[PDB]
């Protein structure tokens, strides 16, 4: 259809235009210049040339962790100006905008990093750094476990094959939930729900044809993700209680406050 072929279109300019990172310039960046972050000589070499302000000190663990941060809420922001495509987004109560916002940006943020990463590593600072993945698992508890469920959840996800024009419509339905909590208007975020995911099942037929099991498996992948976010918010928390030196971004705070 037109009209849902254009929807599709709209939703993948959106998602071009309000996301600094998308798969196509990462596949460009890790093709082959992003300095290789893969010891602790080298992240401080790193974090002298890329965020220089914040090592003019903690432990390093604690510095990456605010740099995670960051990231984060720089998504934030990125995403709340993509929701805006969605038809029927900027309709909903202002509150019930907040609530889709509130639950799904992690679902998103570890959705689209995959896209950035591979089975070595991932970018970082705007695709100007690689850390390894294995630098991350040697970093100590409890910051050592933030990172290798993300990896397990991207190879698995990356192996699907999408690309931005099917990434851009899945980070639309994970904001489309209808079964959020606190949802004032629950029926009109089912129907707007409905509607993105009409389009990327139409969009994955005609641009997967051959895998007949695309949407089914992202569905999946949405029940993943939440799962993913809510043992993630447990740890986040447990370096919240635990590590004297590791403080929260109020934004981020407020996102994880009465989540799980
Ligand atoms: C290490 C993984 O983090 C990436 C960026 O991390 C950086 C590490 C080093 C540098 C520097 F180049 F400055 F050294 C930059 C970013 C961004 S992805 C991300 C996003 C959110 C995360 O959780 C924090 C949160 O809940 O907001 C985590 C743990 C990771």
């Amino acid at each position: 259809t037109a009209d849902l072929k254009s929807l599709a279109k709209r939703i993948y300019e959106a998602y071009l235009k309000n996301f600094n990172m998308n798969k196509v310039k990462a596949r460009v960046i890790l093709s082959g210049p992003p300095f290789v972050i893969h010891d602790m000589e080298t992240l401080c070499m790193a974090e002298k040339t890329l965020v220089a302000k914040l090592v003019a000190n903690k432990e390093a663990e604690v510095r990456i962790f605010h740099c995670c941060q960051c990231t984060s809420v720089e998504t934030v922001t990125e995403l709340t100006e993509f929701a805006k495509a969605i038809p029927g987004f900027a309709n909903l109560d202002l509150n019930d905008q907040v609530t889709l916002l509130k639950y799904g940006v992690y679902e998103a943020i570890f959705a689209m990093l995959s896209s950035v990463m591979n089975k070595d590593g991932m970018l970082v600072a705007y695709g100007n750094g690689f850390i390894t993945r294995e630098f991350l698992k040697s970093l100590r508890k409890p910051f050592c476990d933030i990172m290798e469920p993300k990896f397990d959840f991207a190879m698995k996800f990356n192996a699907l094959e999408l690309d931005d024009s099917d990434i851009s419509l899945f980070v639309a339905a994970i904001i489309c939930c209808g079964d959020r909590p606190g949802l004032l208007n629950v029926g009109h975020i089912e129907k707007m729900q409905e509607g993105i995911v009409h389009v990327l099942r139409l969009h994955l037929q005609s641009n997967h044809p051959d895998d007949i099991f695309l949407f089914p498996k992202l569905l999946q992948k949405m029940a993943d993700l939440r799962q993913l976010v809510t043992e993630h918010a447990q740890l986040v928390q447990i370096i919240k209680k635990t590590e004297s030196d590791a403080a929260l971004h109020p934004l981020l705070q407020e996102i994880y406050r009465d989540m799980y």
